[PDB]
């Protein structure tokens, strides 16, 4: 709780608080604009398994035709204190779905292959298969 106030407690500043040259105002603008779109994410439920690994998932229509979805990584070692996320980690797939010409509610599955630091393939048993969520547009006025 005392780690929050970085300037008062630990006496340090940054020369620039910007994401890719964007002001926090501009950041919020971009963000809300993205909130105005119709979006769909793949959600992952993450447990700790004691080693670093990277996971790769793909999106597949009823007939396979698999397109590569984004990757993500986990950090680990054998001495790591056990952990479990109480939430879903979300990754956006709207663009790949739209490029696939299928809508969010039309019969498509997500398959994940995850390889270790070794890297040996960690069985599908390690992380529970992903879920999919569509978040709807929020219709309200923007700056813009």
């Amino acid at each position: 709780s005392d780690v929050f106030n970085y300037k008062q407690n630990f006496h340090y500043e940054y020369d620039m608080l910007e994401m890719n040259g964007m002001s926090i105002a501009q950041l919020e603008s971009y963000i809300r604009q993205e909130r105005q779109k119709d979006r769909v994410f793949a959600g992952f439920l993450l447990e700790g398994f004691g080693s670093s690994a990277y996971a790769t998932f793909q999106v597949c229509p009823d007939v396979g035709d698999c397109y590569e979805g984004s990757h993500f990584s986990v950090l680990g070692g054998s001495t790591e204190m056990p952990w479990a996320f109480d939430r879903l980690y979300k990754m956006e797939i709207t663009d790949i779905l739209q490029a696939m010409d299928l809508k969010f509610d039309s019969h498509f599955t997500i398959k994940t292959k995850i390889v270790a630091h070794n890297g040996t393939e960690l069985p599908e048993s390690l992380l529970p298969e992903a879920t999919i969520v569509r978040i709807p547009p929020s219709a309200q006025n923007l700056e813009v």
